[PDB]
């Protein structure tokens, strides 16, 4: 079939019965697959638009970007850098860089660095800590005060200038 509708949309079915076309007035494209997948062609926006049946939507934008919208109401972002953004419900993104170092912004205001290393760098307001995997924790405050806790229990506390002002271990 071909169905030219009154505003010049038009729908036709491929030659071989399988993909339902149709052509949008303004310029837009959707085919519909036999397994009710369906394709949309945005033209302002040049953007490619993917509904499968299960609500997973994936677009494909002209910058070469892909963001993909997950059921659980995830929402993940190939860059055309390649870097990977997850944007969680809970507000939380976590950036995987090519590298595979993970980079996590959270609503608290907080910054997380997750280093291939192991080392991971905590950022907030009020301090940047820095733990280590063998649950050593160096803790460097706004006021220039510095912590370091020990995987033994032992916590060390500096003032600004270095000196140490508490020594602690149980």
């Amino acid at each position: 079939r071909l169905v030219v509708f009154p505003n010049g949309t038009r729908k036709e079915l491929s030659a071989d019965g399988q993909t339902v076309k149709v052509m949008f007035f303004n310029g837009d494209v959707k085919h519909t697959m036999p397994d009710q997948r369906v394709i949309y062609y945005y033209a302002e926006a040049q953007t490619t638009h993917i509904t499968y049946p299960d609500g997973m939507e994936v677009l494909q934008f002209p910058n070469n970007q892909t963001e993909k919208h997950f059921p659980d109401g995830r929402k993940e972002i190939t860059f055309p850098d390649q870097t990977v953004k997850t944007l969680h419900p809970d507000g939380r993104e976590e950036s995987v860089l090519t590298d595979g170092t993970i980079i996590q912004l959270n609503p608290d205001g907080s910054k997380v660095i997750q280093f291939n290393t192991g080392q991971r760098e905590i950022h907030t307001a009020d301090f940047k800590r820095r733990e280590y995997p063998d649950g050593t924790v160096k803790t460097v405050y706004s006021d220039g005060r510095q912590e370091t806790q020990y995987p033994t229990g032992r916590v060390r506390l500096k003032d600004p200038q270095g000196k140490v002002i508490m020594d602690t271990k149980a």
